[PDB]
């Protein structure tokens, strides 16, 4: 069958878990590549061996975790291990995503992609939702939750896509500079709207 | 001499050649990137020597024709194969799509590009035309003219950028989801329009 | 701190550099893509170990510098090697970029990127500024620059993206079809809002 898919992304500390939480709330099958990305190398896991294997025994940790940094490392300036890397580990998260898709029961999934302006990956995507909020609130929230530098974010904060750049590709904006709580009057909008379009999208003669 | 290069894009099952072939009823030469991407690896051309040369010469038929289905078997599991085969093609289509431009003798060119939005290629189109139906449509016609299941074209649908994603990119939304002949009146009044903006767009000295 | 970017784009012939100007008389550091493109291969870079690593020590140069000849003729021996190096110098020049946008001065930088629109690198700027002309501008200008054919002119032209597709991206559109002074005006004006956003875009809770 095909799945409605809305699209959500925000810059660090833009609190796009707790949107996405949200829409869990309301029974809706989030799709997070994080945490797909996170299982595809967790302990234990075929790619994590791979990567041990082609890079060497210091890419696992102590605790059997993948050493991302050394890793990092490993590929920065080299093209061709870059390469390789992504040519082992896209196929299995794009698998993992299409399987959590087809195997969702609600009547559209929320797919939570940190990256999405970056990879273009609105492509993929039949809505896409933008957790909108200042780089001040970013940085506010990203120095009091990782106890980190504003210094440090504001190097993060010049890496990611910019805040126009997400709102140039959003269908929908929630804003998130508050509590937790003052997203819950769009969130109860946005999903009645979304159950809408996802009822009628297959047959629907004429868009928007 | 500069063409005026009008994109036509849809996605499977939307009838890109319908209306395609409706604008070459006005006059119109259609370059058709699904025919080019064909001719660059006929017998004999030099993408065809590198694809045997890489991959062996039992991707060359007794007719000495390309192994599709066998080469696509080969490059099915492997992204870095699948990712040489682009970089050696791209080029090629790129200069002989170029190559037809410059041989129409038309007002301008409808430039038929199924992978549209997902190669980005709306970057070199002067206005995007999109070609618009049902995801029911998609999946009815395709059903009916290539007698498959629902659930293999489900899978073509999955594989593509969304309905939305198209509608993003377009200047011109045509729909397909009637018959044919429902077509006639809005290439019509497309191709008047396409006419105008050919006529001027050497110097036209302010944006439309 | 953070600083504030508008990206400046246009095709071959637009005057690029006649806009640049005009924002760095008004006290605005320019950061030149084509400028950071050199830098990021000068001696103690990364980009230069990894491309003497990759194509010989025969890229580099008596006095330690890129041998840019060597290198071209390489890349024309094995066209694929334009693909690698286009993703060496990808990353590094961002990262370089991000750091001369760190360590300007002024409340904006005015990026100057030709390949804006073809590369998708207006996803890293917070405002995008088109210089727009006619093609016939874009003919004559660079006949006359460089002594060629309008039939050469033609060929680059159909190469870059379109005059169209840098309007799609563009937040503001600048006409320089006429005399270097005549942009006076128009680049008073856009300065003029872009110290105003500079000054607010931080802090500011809602877009735009």
């Amino acid at each position: 069958s095909l799945r409605y898919i809305v699209a959500l992304t925000g810059g660090i500390g833009s609190g796009k878990s707790t949107v996405a939480n949200a829409f869990a709330d309301l029974g809706i099958n989030v799709i997070d590549a994080d945490i797909i990305a996170r299982q595809v190398v967790e302990p234990g896991a075929p790619a994590l061996h791979a990567i041990a294997d082609h890079f060497g025994a210091n890419m696992i940790a102590a605790d059997g975790t993948l050493q991302r940094r050394a890793l990092r490392e490993r590929i920065f300036a080299n093209p061709e291990e870059k390469n390789w890397l992504n040519a082992l580990l896209h196929p299995l998260i794009q698998q993992e995503t299409q399987h959590q898709i087809q195997q969702a029961t609600s009547p559209y999934v929320l797919w939570v992609v940190p990256l999405l302006v970056e990879n273009s990956l609105y492509k993929k995507a039949n809505r896409v939702l933008v957790v909108d909020v200042s780089p001040e609130t970013q940085l506010k929230r990203t120095m009091q939750r990782d106890d980190v530098t504003r210094e440090h974010v504001e190097q993060i904060l010049a890496a990611q896509a910019t805040r126009e750049a997400r709102l140039a590709v959003a269908d929908d904006v929630i804003d998130n500079n508050g509590a937790p709580d003052a997203i819950a009057s769009d969130v109860a909008r946005l999903h009645a709207h979304y159950l809408q379009l996802a009822s009628q999208f297959v047959s629907q003669e004429k868009p928007e």
